[PDB]
């Protein structure tokens, strides 16, 4: 409208990394009032994604952040090439959207918020699981004491993979870090809700199915236990090996519980012995997509794994641009919702990446690790 | 039966040690068996009321009551706690034995149970009843076939909200039933029954995060147990009464498919080969159909689920210990153990659930990973 004059300044993006889902955060970025992508850095696909998005094209990210018209990045490459993209965009005073999970250790993705803050650019964690109606919901009743104090979550994303021609880089735990880092989504939705980081956990699991030259290197099956401040706890399940399909995460507290289905898609508060339904996604249509999506994907999880030249699905479309709207609106100065502050401030970054840490060695040295090990 | 089953059949007299809610049913059960006679109960409280409703005596004291001739076996489903000398005087006396879950509250207590009945020369028949549910039945048909191909995962789960009684019963007394972990061992047997034995290593969190106002019973409201195989295979295990969500179930899961035995949501699934397949987990869908009106019913408050004296099991429980007192009667009148039901004479699923229950305790109360052979050794 004539009255946003003041407020619509042009944001010029970089993407780094253009593929299943950068190319469709730079179509969604672009669509957005006050954006523009003016250059995307990517080797194998960058050329195709310029040559969509009407941009240029560069190869140097040093050279790319020195543009002038340059002024943030979303930073979308595989799960283990987040680091240099951020630091060097905030070397840069490049404003930094970074692709979930942050980083593969504590270590990487500590010194990318650290970076960032002391060069006075914002860094987003792209934990878009925020962002679904469904958790916002369940969010809003923990806050309004509906559940009373939470005891209790139980996370599961759990399916069987087939056998594949090719292993994607994501099936590689050296590049994905496996389900827990690749599907960090759910152990950063129970840190939501339960106020932080556990103080201690255990992670059980190995690969019980998937071994051999045909398959990736990660663990197939991950059972995570964690101890929570006074007294609370949560159980978190992923993997690939599992003919029971299931992805939820279950809230329970002391006068309800809240779920979250992901699969048989849909929201349920329990309270006071009624029951009402939420949806997890912006329509009924948007959840009915997805619980077509899992249950056409059954005997195979590997088809829902983006890779470039497919497109994100109905509810992953419009989430992202929920998302991508956000950032843009911080980028024109508009003030940071309290509910999202923790993926601005870095709490949610760090807090996500080491407790994952700190589950993958409990895992690899077969015992419990406290959190301060990971964070001192 | 057979051609070969005409003629009289020898009569086993049979003591009732424990005569609650659950030994008074045993008792009317086996009563109605050919070939089993219920001679003697003991049980202070309700003794006298037992025998009269079963038209047989009463005693006070083990060693008198396993002494009379006409005490062949006997029923113990005294308390949790109260199980070893009912055991132990029993197999001194020459008199085979069946015991209630929990064996015992320690492996030191099981172990010396097993070690004595098998000393003495008598059978000795776990109470692990679970067995006998058909839908446990048919899973264990299912695995054996190679359906599901090899075991990869079991979860189990058996949660659900409790209030505070006006009176607390020695269910919700740790030293006295062990709490949920002992108390409702049922799905750990079953865990442990379907992944072929004991885990090598267990961790086991929880606490009293809900029953603040009962800290006295010294028992935990959440349980959550990470078991480790060996050869790469795994179980989560969940139990308690501050849950606002109730889930009762076992999930196995393979390389082939998985098996999900619904205990509140009464029913069994099997998932294989992109079809899902309905069975029953009790003897009929009015039985599965029952139990769920019972889950229905108890979902604000499971405390009701609780037996006491005076109460009768429902139809489900009724059908499983018909099932498991005709098994045991034929045992006693010589009839050849199946491989399905063998580990449950031979000792090796009452120690195994009770060690890994040990361990799971000293996990949760040491707050590390404890290891089975810190329990029962290296072998
Ligand atoms: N819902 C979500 O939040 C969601 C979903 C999918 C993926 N992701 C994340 O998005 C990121 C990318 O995954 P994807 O699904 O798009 O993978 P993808 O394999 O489809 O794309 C990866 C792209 O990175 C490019 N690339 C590789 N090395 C590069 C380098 N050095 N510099 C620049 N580009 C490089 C490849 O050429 C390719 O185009 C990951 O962090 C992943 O975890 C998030
Ligand atoms: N397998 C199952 O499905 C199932 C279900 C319920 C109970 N049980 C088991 O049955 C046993 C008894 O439980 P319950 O539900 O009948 O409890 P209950 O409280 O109804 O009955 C316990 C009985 O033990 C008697 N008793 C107490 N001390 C005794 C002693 N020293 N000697 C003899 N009798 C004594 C009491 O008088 C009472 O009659 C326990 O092992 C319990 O875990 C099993």
């Amino acid at each position: 409208a004539m009255a946003d004059i003041g407020s619509m300044k042009t944001v010029g993006y970089a993407i780094v990394g253009t593929g299943y889902f950068g190319a469709e955060l730079g179509r969604i970025m672009k669509e957005q009032e006050g954006a523009r992508i003016v250059a995307v850095l990517d080797p194998e696909n960058g050329q195709t994604i310029a040559e969509e998005l009407d941009c240029d094209v560069e190869t140097d990210l040093d050279t790319l952040y020195s543009r002038e018209d340059v002024e943030a990045v979303i930073v979308a490459t595989p799960n283990y090439l987040h680091k240099e993209p951020v630091i060097k965009a905030a070397e840069h005073g490049v404003n930094v959207f970074c692709e979930k999970p942050i980083a593969l250790s504590y270590q990487d993705c500590d010194e990318m918020v650290r970076t960032c803050q002391e060069h006075g650019v914002i860094f987003m964690a792209g934990h878009v699981m925020n962002f679904f109606h469904g958790v916002r919901y369940a969010k809003k009743l923990i806050n309004d004491g509906v559940i009373g104090k939470v005891l209790y979550c139980h996370s599961a994303r759990n399916g069987w993979e087939e056998q594949q021609p090719t292993i994607s880089w994501k099936k590689i735990r050296e590049k994905s870090g496996g389900h827990l880092y690749h599907h960090i989504h759910e152990l950063d939705c129970v840190q939501f809700l339960m106020g932080g980081m556990p103080e201690e956990v255990t992670m059980t699991g190995g690969n019980v199915a998937h071994q051999g030259e045909a398959f990736g290197d990660e663990d197939d099956m991950l059972f995570v236990n964690m101890q929570f401040s006074d007294n609370r706890y949560a159980v978190l399940e992923w993997g690939s090996a599992f003919h029971w399909p299931e992805h939820y995460v279950l809230i329970q507290g002391t006068k309800g519980a809240i779920k979250i289905d992901m699969c048989d898609c849909g929201g349920t508060l329990k309270v006071d012995g009624r029951e009402e339904h939420f949806l997890v996604h912006e329509s009924q249509e948007e959840d009915d997509d997805r619980t077509r999506i899992y249950h056409g994907t059954e005997m195979d999880g590997a088809i829902m794994y983006g890779k470039p030249g497919k497109k994100p699905p109905m509810w992953l479309h419009s989430i992202m641009k929920n998302e991508m709207k956000y950032l843009n609106g911080i980028l024109h100065g508009k003030e940071v919702d309290d509910e999202f502050r923790p993926l601005l401030t870095g709490e949610a970054a760090r807090a996500a990446i080491a407790t994952a840490d700190a589950c993958t060695k409990s895992r690899f040295e077969d015992r419990k690790v406290k959190l301060s090990e990971i964070i001192g």
